[PDB]
């Protein structure tokens, strides 16, 4: 398993714009287009990011295209936020991809605000931070997925995507 499949899993393949679970338009493998309530808004995000005149469809290479750029940026963004960076470099490769997931969903900004989480993941109170991740709207919104995760961060093992 890997960031990619694992991702995959989470966040499904969608060839046509839909609604994510806060209803904001996305596609592909969880590529959020816009926040704004307009598909046509949505529709011209799109092009502007394929290169040509969608009409809201598009190819699987496409979708893999976003996703890799998706994955590229997560990694990127922490590795330049000051308060995520010292977290992922004391990380283990399985807990790193993790980290990067809940970057990929909530953005950086959200995860750096995870301040008593991001101190116990460093620490290494594996079952302290599972405690305190849950204790949030990203647990009681998605749970089936923080569960996924958090058990990650917990065990340092691939068990729950298996
Ligand atoms: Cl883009
Ligand atoms: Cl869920």
């Amino acid at each position: 398993m890997n960031i990619f499949e694992m991702l995959r899993i989470d966040e499904g393949l969608r060839l046509k714009i839909y609604k994510d679970t806060e209803g904001y338009y996305t596609i592909g493998i969880g590529h959020l287009l816009t926040k704004s309530p307009s598909l046509n808004a949505a529709k011209s995000e799109l092009d502007k990011a394929i290169g040509r005149n969608t009409n809201g469809v598009i190819t699987k290479d496409e979708a893999e295209k976003l996703f890799n750029q998706d994955v590229d940026s997560a990694v990127r963004g922490i590795l330049r936020n000051a308060k995520l960076k010292p977290v992922y470099d004391s990380l283990d490769a399985v807990r790193r991809a993790a980290l990067i997931n809940m970057v990929f969903q909530m953005g950086e900004t959200g995860v750096a605000g995870f301040t008593n989480s991001l101190r116990m993941l460093q620490q290494k109170r594996w079952d302290e931070a599972a405690v305190n991740l849950a204790k949030s709207r990203w647990y009681n919104q998605t749970p089936n997925r923080a569960k996924r995760v958090i058990t990650t961060f917990r065990t340092g093992t691939w068990d729950a995507y298996k």
